[PDB]
C-alpha cells in the first residue's frame, strides 16, 4: 500500500517540451514531444501522419472537461499535465489492434 503525490511549477523554458496523452481507447499512456511554439495539430501533425490519423479523426480534450480542447493552442500550454484521446468509433489502418463490441 501507502501512496502519495507531487506538485509542480510552472516557469520560462525555451525548449522542446513534451506531455502524455490518454488512450482512452486503449489502455496506456502515450507520451508527444515537440517544440512549444508550435500548435497541438502542427505537432499532432507527424503523430496523427505517423499513427495513420488525423486532425479531425482524433481528438483531444484534458481528463474532465466539457468541449474539446483546440490545437490551435500551443503545446506549450499543454506540456504539464497528461491530455486525453478521444479516438474515433472506427479505425482500421493503426498499429496494433485491441477493440471490442458492446451494447445496451
Amino acid at each position: 500500500g501507502s501512496s502519495g503525490s507531487s506538485g509542480d511549477q510552472e516557469v520560462r523554458l525555451e525548449n522542446r517540451i513534451t506531455f502524455q496523452l490518454e488512450l482512452v481507447g486503449l489502455e496506456r499512456v502515450v507520451r508527444i514531444s515537440a517544440k512549444p511554439t508550435k500548435r497541438l495539430q502542427e505537432a499532432l501533425q507527424p503523430i496523427l501522419a505517423k499513427h495513420g490519423l488525423s486532425l479531425d479523426q482524433v481528438v483531444l480534450h484534458r481528463p474532465g472537461e466539457k468541449q474539446p480542447m483546440d490545437l490551435e493552442n500551443p503545446v506549450s500550454s499543454v506540456a504539464s499535465q497528461t491530455l486525453v484521446l478521444d479516438t474515433p468509433p472506427d479505425a482500421k489502418m493503426s498499429e496494433a489492434r485491441s477493440s471490442g463490441p458492446s451494447s445496451g
